């Protein structure tokens, strides 16, 4: 273990704090009323409740995400018995994995203690402190019998994950693997080395799915274990033990067979003895910090060989990230008594489908151009995939519905996969409504930039969703080797349509609209012919201009102004109206909050402003929240008389002119407009309540700087912008470093207002 | 218990989310590095390290800073045995009032067992995990045997509260009690009522303090507990029986007594028998949610009453939270064995003395106009003091130094005391340097405005910390009313000087100079004599200028512009220079960070932020601090050629010409500014390295905003602004809403900047 990586460990270990975890409160401790509800007498109010109730329990503390793990330093990773409080790290590691994966808090416990039965009444004991219990770093054979007395003894789900999520992953990565090289799981015959319960479980769940249990083989370090071999053998052990055959070597048993499995040690296996198998081997290493074989030597020696590792430089790693936070999310989140048999072959089965579906974006940047679609190369699913969770957790919820487990019944599935939406993509919550409001009739909607990846990859989302009906602006070759290459699954023609720019039967039509349209802006039919070539966002305008389609997003590629003077010019302010704005949504400690204007005006007037204003309060109604509107100044109400509070000043009065029932106030300061009691302070009779959740700046030096600025500080650093106000079709216009989900929420957004009919 | 109060306690224990804790990391988990450091392969590295040392445990994780708060649920405050899970509630508080009050960690267990035994031995078995143990609501006499048995089974420290805590808040107060009325502590008599352990450890404490055993009775609902009473009777109630005198009743022993303790239940004392003890009576009634008496009835049949509760509403509150979140930091933070007396004795004297010193602001702005000082009406620290820290746990990690129960010792006391006040006031880590520096040597600084309360709780800070020689202008009734009225102790005449601005003996030259310095600029005679007699800030400038001060901090109270107005004309730009500038400072996840220019210019130009930006970098280096300036607009690396772009690139032009040592780079968005990997995609050859510390923004609009909207959203909403540069001496003008810390902090500054020969 290198020398600069260990001290690389130590120093991020150390270093600005000791410790990786750290407790912290959910809620304000500020004034006397919470220190009083909080504690004494407050306090007493909900104790009593869960005296009438222990369910109530679920509902005033932590115990409905409170997680336990639990060891005694006697199975660490790689290190044997080293002590509970020597692999402490170990398990605040392991915690740090729980928060950040599946938002589950837990506790780490270190308990010296080396007689099972002593850690059985500790455990047992500590029952009501936690609504889940796992188990890690525990010796065999100590470990299976605590495990059952625990789990006969308990009354919340207990894990061994060493013991169970490797079993989970190698199930369904064999029965991936049975499904691509298409051999029937009756006449599979199974070789095995090693006795880690990894091992023994795998043999549990594959006979409880269908492997019979004359096809398999056990072999330890004393050969083939064999009925008669020895009596005073282990009955966990003797449950496999096979009718003697004469065979004793490991040798004798693999030619011939179809899956080798292994969890001992390394260079157990050979090349020789992997020509002895049958046709196409499932070689499955488990063995850590080294595997058994070497990859390339299985591969070099057979081609069609399958092989997966434990490390995370080898392709289709078998890591156990993949299932406990999962499991447990799932069983929480129903009040499951107890982990079944059921619960694991539901988990199997989700991982399997899933190893099925398309590639995601974060993936697929992280590993490159590997040949990453589903087959020998790529059979389960990478550690980081964030689809993980939604496909895990409801199924182990239905499983624990089915088995009756199951405590605090859900009611739909639906508004579950919401929240759990909500937790791995932060923005849904804000954007929900959207999302409803636009599934309920699709539009079109063209992107120019059709051979950008990351509007392939918000393409194959949309299609996914079915949030809208995409058109693609490129040529069709560079596009389809593009989508084989990052192994999507939208297909052209049936999915979404592609207009190929350099050749289309409908150019003379375009080129003379174009040139109907800008012949006095200075702007010959040659100039026309040219634009309709080269430039993409020309046609798509021209496109949605002729009722061709609905709404067009551009822009992720060159300058922001450019394709604004092109939209504008193309279809024109809408009427009522002289000016156009953008706006940018942002998550603030407050809320969510809108700026305006960020990207259109330079320098705008009263009049102007006051359109904003009003444009900005019917956009932020279309999130059905009520509109708050606050004019920001260095002077606070009248405090200067520079011309910029005095424009503040004339666009109030406008404004109150035109909507009287708008809330709207100022000028004022920053803070005034965030809190409450600041602006009460030294305004008692403003006409604005609450916290402001829109913001118009005097100028776009302010508004940039300050949006800038704050989405860099609020910690989150995600956006919902430039939505763009003015213009006379649903069009939007985003910026080169927009990602992939904001070119959704920007698709669906401007589907919802073509859904209307063009104001 | 109301039922409003009911449901607004239930409401607050479920919405948003239930509990009232949540475990977060420490570490970023962006990256595979991190992932790959704070788990396999690299978590094992920091093990075998524990393994050869375990002090090294101390070093890498939590332990240092976590504790166990254990219950079984049988003693819960007011509901006796209820079940553990229905006392989690309880635990979890308190958990979050550690976390509040002294920045500890804390797991909260409750263990679902009876049995005394069984339960030490989950507890002793629970020892690796953490770093101390608090019981909670453990019945007597159980809870003895339990806390005895674990003291001497367990190796690290381990208190009851409720039976140790109460004694030190009683122990202290009874002792000021005794110092207040000079009453030798060798002849009081002492009457106790109840059997609760607090008042078992409270005669323990005064026995050990010097309380002498012939005086004490201890009254059971038995009556007088005499040796001989009934054989079969406690040996801990044994260890105070009496010779038997014949008195059998309470009433018979409370006369002649000095001391009643009482914590058992209401009602049990009665006015008559409260004229039956002696001179001084010192009520003190611990029973809840009521206490033995109404401290209104004491106070009517006896002046001279000293009456203690347990009730937020009545005057001086034995309150648990005044102790044990500080004996366990002073413990923790130097590896304490076991919690022996000799702690408890010094967290009593160092109550004791605290209870001497002047009143915060904190409790002052909390508690009214009542007569706060010391006495009678004012014996212990209100509970949210915020010196209690600092002063409660040197004194016990010195005791734990004394006694040798101490593993890590500490080097020296001063920085263990900066970092605990670095831990309270949230700024000492920034302003360190400035504090060390000015304390070297002390100036003479004007606060014109010495009527508010919050210029007097600076001075009083200032006074006590040696760090300037005030100077006040006002009236001096007012002032020395003031002072009396919220009860600090510096003295006028002594500590700082009064100018009586309404009749000084300086009058003459005062005006004249004024006059001298001001005809040209339209004023008159009258005007100048009207203006000295009427404007406190001219007053002081006029100070500062003739050399009797050495700088002055004003602005408090009004407009800006107009205290700038008058520093301006009487001080004039110091040479070089043809501007002047305010800069704000912020803390941001980035780190500290400046703004400029946020008060002064309302559209500079180019040459004016050059000589901006020259003048904050020479300001940020007298922090300390290698300064990195950024000049911000919307266009980012010249995308746009707005005039105010433009004028940033002459800016930077000009600065680059001036001073060719500094780092700087522009013009640039906020994000490229302030991140590190966004600039470099951009700019992979830009001169500024990491994060820049000066944003230079193009006008006061922007620079206003941005603060105020940063100010809010980075949690904190702590700054050190608005610094003020381009005058020629050192002066600094606050807004209205400053707080006492800022007032002191830019105190600090400006003595700092007038320690050297100004420039």
């Amino acid at each position: 273990m290198d020398d600069q990586l260990k001290q690389s460990a130590l120093d991020f270990h150390e270093f600005p704090v000791p410790g990786k975890i750290q407790v912290s409160p959910t809620k304000p401790l500020a004034t006397q009323r919470d220190l009083a509800l909080a504690y004494s007498p407050g306090v007493a109010a909900p104790c009593l409740e869960i005296e009438k109730d222990p369910l109530k329990a679920y509902k005033y503390t932590a115990r409905g995400n409170l997680v336990a793990v639990i060891s005694n330093g006697t199975a660490v990773l790689g290190l044997g018995n080293i002590g509970a409080l020597a692999g402490k790290p170990v398990m605040e590691g392991k915690g740090v994995l729980f928060k950040k994966f599946a938002g589950i808090d837990v506790f780490d416990i270190e308990v010296d203690e080396l007689d099972p039965d002593k850690f059985i009444e500790v455990v047992a004991a500590l029952e009501p402190t936690f609504g889940g219990i796992n188990l890690e770093d525990i010796k065999a054979p100590e470990c299976f019998y605590i495990e059952q007395k625990l789990r006969e003894r308990m009354n919340i789900p207990v894990f061994h994950d060493d013991q169970h999520g490797t079993a989970i992953i190698s199930t369904a990565a064999i029965l991936n693997g049975l499904r691509v090289v298409e051999k029937n799981i009756s006449d599979v015959r199974m070789v095995v080395s090693g006795a880690g319960a990894a091992a023994i479980a795998c043999m549990n769940l594959l006979v409880a799915l269908g492997l019979q249990k004359h096809n398999i083989v056990v072999c330890d370090s004393k050969g083939v274990i064999y009925q008669g071999r020895e009596p005073n053998m282990a009955e966990t052990k003797a449950a496999y033990a096979v009718v003697d055959d004469g065979k004793r070597t490991l040798d004798d048993v693999i030619e011939g067979a179809d899956i080798f499995l292994g969890c001992s040690g390394p260079k157990v296996l050979t090349q020789e003895m992997v020509k002895k198998m049958a046709r196409a081997p499932m070689i499955l290493a488990l063995a850590n910090p080294e595997p058994e074989i070497l990859p390339p030597l299985a591969k070099e020696v057979r081609p069609d060989a399958i092989i997966c590792t434990g490390r995370s430089d080898y392709p289709n790693q078998v890591n156990n990230v993949l299932c406990f936070p999962f499991i447990f999310r799932g069983a929480l989140d129903v009040g499951a008594t107890a982990i079944n048999e059921e619960m694991k072959l539901a988990a199997v089965r989700a991982i399997a489908e899933l190893a099925h579906a398309e590639q995601s974006e974060v993936v697929a940047s992280a590993y490159g151009d590997q040949d990453l679609s589903f087959g020998p190369e790529y059979i389960i699913p990478k550690p980081f995939d964030p689809r993980l969770i939604v496909k895990i957790a409801p199924a182990v919820a239905k499983a624990a519905m089915e088995s009756g487990v199951a405590t605090r019944p859900i009611a739909d599935f639906d508004v579950y996969i919401d929240k759990l939406t909500e937790f791995v993509y932060k923005t849904n919550l804000f954007m929900k409504p959207i999302f409803s409001q636009a599934r309920k009739a699709p539009k079109r909607v063209v992107l120019p930039e059709g051979e950008e990846a990351r509007v392939l990859h918000a393409t194959q989302e949309l299609v996914t969703l079915g949030l809208a009906k995409p058109i693609l602006i490129g040529r069709p070759n560079v596009i389809e080797m593009r989508i084989q290459k990052l192994g999507l699954q939208i297909k052209a023609g049936v999915d979404f349509e592609i207009v190929n720019n350099e050749s289309d039967p409908r150019f003379k039509e375009y080129w003379t609209e174009y040139f109907q349209i800008m012949k006095r802006r200075g702007v010959t039919q040659e100039q026309a012919q040219r634009a309709l070539i080269s430039n993409p966002t020309v046609i798509g305008a021209i496109m949605v201009q002729r009722g061709e389609a609905d709404a067009m997003i551009c822009g992720t590629v060159g300058d922001y102004h450019e394709h604004f003077s092109v939209v504008k010019n193309v279809f024109g302010y809408r009427d009522g109206v002289h000016t156009a704005g953008a706006m940018n949504a942002l998550l603030l400690p407050s809320g969510n909050t809108f700026i305006a204007d960020t990207y259109v005006n330079d320098e705008p007037d009263a009049e102007e402003l006051a359109e904003i204003t009003l444009m900005a309060a019917e956009t932020v109604r279309r999130f059905g929240i009520e509109p708050r509107v606050a004019l920001l100044s260095h002077s606070n109400f009248g405090s200067s008389d520079c011309p910029s509070s005095s424009k503040m000043r004339q666009a109030l009065e406008l404004v109150r002119e035109r909507a009287p029932e708008l809330m709207i106030d100022g000028e004022m300061h920053g803070d005034a407009a965030l809190v409450e009691a600041i602006r009460n302070d030294r305004m008692p009779d403003s006409s604005l309540k609450g916290s402001a959740n829109i913001l118009v700046m005097p100028n776009m030096e302010a508004a940039r700087i300050s949006y800038n600025l704050l989405r860099v500080s609020s910690s989150e650093g995600v956006t919902v912008g430039p939505v763009l106000m003015g213009v006379a079709k649903p069009v939007h216009v985003l910026t080169p470093i927009a990602s992939v989900r904001r070119i959704v929420n920007m698709v669906a957004l401007a589907v919802v207002e073509a859904q209307t009919q063009p104001l």
